[PDB]
């Protein structure tokens, strides 16, 4: 009966009473609430076609929305104090805020405007699932476990379109993400030509994305690679001063279109570590002058335990750790495709001197372009506490990446209550409202990146696996397959139907065209499996001419499944879903039938 809210709030409380929403509402914003935060409430009101007037007090006759900041001594702060709803002990936490639904008052108090925004986003989630105009009285006391939650465009591949970058920011913003790190490898102006200002057309495109960032609060974070061969010149005091002028100029250019957070990337850095610190010391001075720039993100040259030699006295990391305390240094784990583990963070802390900001290399598919990776968050350990936050490095397929964005958002916000299996399942309705069963069906069979050179292996087809295995043993151990074939044909018919109904049901052209090749391949796999199962059945019943034709149909469909092509940076790639269990089963069937 209670509302489904993602990420899972740290604490939500209901009482017996319910409230009725009016057609006309009174809205009270404190002075600290910014334009993006006001607009967020107005979005929420229009979900239920509630008109509003703005005022400075609670109207007893109407429904009231009050948005305020803790300890402002504003109207809304006063309301919370005077009515004695919460604890100041709450607000020290990251992104801490309170949502209160009581009588004709719907209130949000955040530690700042950003947190008030998150509060209103929770209301957005609530309002989207309200049957009518009745609303349960509740109290959310919420905060984030992680400082940073979001995604980084940091793979090798085709860059996302601007349309898609905006759409992901819009998506992350619905789940309280705060970070989009813009690090596309093809942008000459963030790297190599970092000295030169962005062309005006390109800058104007950036400003459109930054504005979406401001509206959704999934901020656009710009990044730079200044330590390449032709990079920052540390030859002399003179030459360095010349180069520091340019980097700051470049930062000013981005600042001028609204960028308020920056990353410095040293994964490909050339000189000494000391120099990297020197620069960051100078950039920190700048950052404090500006007053409204969030803290820098730094990606070190040594970003895995493996490349650190497993040395907790690693010289590079020790030096990097002497840069200003405010800088968030990133880490991918023990290896490039590291899992989230307590041990990797203990190592990082011992070596660097502060907690890590996790760069998660999933579901990036540059490791295997044949794959869509849309499985659950297997790499996310809910018991790990010792890190600053997490970003996902997703696929070149932007829309398909929404599955992981949901996972990282939920896990990033509320770690202990992360339910890998449930969160994954619940996500599909948000990602794809019209075809959620279908897209969930696809995600079930598209998740294993193996084989790959790093050796990452994730589950795929997990629910179907026991059914596949049982049919195989029955067939191979010379038992009847007549009855079980019904069970497994049901499973495959569901897959097939999903691949046939999806394009009809989904209204998301961007997702449809992105994943089409994979759905085409999966359709063929489903048809192939059905033909083979049909062949085995015909064979048991003794209709040999018929089982022959099915076998042939089975062979043709498998070949068909391999006939599709999708774009990659250098040319074309063959989409290949269902490799963990679906394809092995097809191969098994074709070997057993007729040699049985």
């Amino acid at each position: 009966d209670e509302y489904e809210i993602y990420p899972i709030p740290q604490s939500i409380k209901y009482d017996n009473s319910i409230v009725t929403l009016g057609t006309d509402a009174n809205v009270v914003f404190e002075e600290g609430i910014d334009e993006a935060t006001k607009n967020r409430l107005l979005e929420v009101l229009s979900i239920k076609g509630i008109n509003h007037e703005e005022s400075n007090e609670i109207k007893e006759d109407k429904t009231n929305f009050l948005i305020g900041i803790n300890n402002s001594e504003g109207v809304v702060d006063k309301y919370f104090t005077d009515n004695n709803l919460v604890n100041d002990s709450h607000f020290e936490n990251h992104d801490a805020h309170v949502v209160s639904v009581k009588g004709n008052v719907i209130a949000v108090l955040g530690k700042n405007t950003d947190s008030a925004f998150y509060g209103i986003t929770s209301l957005k989630a609530i309002f989207n699932q309200l049957e009518g105009n009745e609303l349960k009285e509740l109290l959310i006391e919420d905060y984030s476990d992680g400082q940073w939650r979001g995604f980084i465009e940091g793979y090798y591949g085709i860059p996302w379109s601007n349309e898609n970058r905006k759409d992901l920011m819009k998506f992350g913003g619905d789940f309280k993400m705060n970070s989009y790190i813009f690090a596309p490898k093809d942008d000459q102006y963030h790297s190599l030509k970092w000295r030169e200002p962005y062309p005006a057309e390109k800058l104007a495109e950036i400003k459109e994305m930054v504005d979406v960032g401001i509206a959704t609060k999934n901020k656009f974070i710009w990044t730079i690679h200044p330590f390449l061969k032709d990079g920052m010149n540390f030859g002399s005091e003179e030459s360095y001063k010349a180069d520091l002028e340019k980097i700051i100029a470049k930062f000013e250019q981005l600042y001028s279109v609204g960028v308020r957070q920056f990353g410095v990337l040293a994964d490909d850095a050339e000189g000494e570590a000391n120099n990297q610190v020197k620069l960051m010391e100078d950039l920190e001075k700048w950052r404090l002058q500006k007053g409204d720039v969030y803290e820098f993100i730094f990606v070190p040259k040594v970003y895995t335990k493996e490349s650190a030699g497993g040395d907790v006295n690693n010289e590079y990391l020790k030096t990097i750790g002497t840069m200003p305390e405010t800088i968030d240094i990133m880490w991918t784990g023990d290896v490039i495709l590291g899992y989230v583990t307590q041990e990797t963070f203990e190592f990082f802390e011992e070596a660097v001197g502060r907690q890590a900001f996790m760069w998660l290399n999933w579901p990036v598919n540059d490791i295997n372009n044949k794959r869509l990776l849309m499985g659950k968050g297997e790499m996310l350990d809910p018991t790990v506490t010792n890190f600053k936050g997490i970003v996902t490095n997703p696929m070149q397929e932007a829309q398909a990446s929404k599955v992981a964005l949901f996972a990282i958002a939920d896990y990033g916000w509320n770690r202990a209550d992360f339910d890998m299996d449930k969160s994954w399942k619940d996500s599909f309705k948000y990602i794809e409202p019209d075809a959620s069963e279908e897209l969930y069906t696809f995600a079930k069979h598209m998740s294993d990146p193996a084989p790959n050179w790093h050796g990452l292996s994730l589950e795929e087809s997990e629910e179907l696996r026991p059914v596949i295995e049982e049919f195989t043993r029955r067939l191979w151990e010379k038992e009847s397959v007549l009855d079980y074939s019904k069970v497994i044909l049901d499973e495959y018919q569901e897959i097939l139907d999903a691949t046939n109904n999806f394009a009809t049901k989904s209204k998301n052209e961007l997702l449809k065209s992105e994943i089409k090749g994979w759905v085409d391949s999966l359709r063929d796999l489903a048809e192939s499996t059905i033909a083979y199962i049909n062949s085995a059945v015909a064979f048991e019943k003794g209709n040999y001419e018929e089982a022959m034709k099915y076998y042939v149909l089975g062979e043709e469909e498998y070949t068909a499944s391999r006939s599709h092509r999708t774009p990659v940076i250098n040319g074309q790639s063959r989409p290949e879903p269902g490799t963990r269990h679906l394809i092995p089963f097809i191969k098994d069937l074709s070997k057993i039938i007729g040699d049985n």
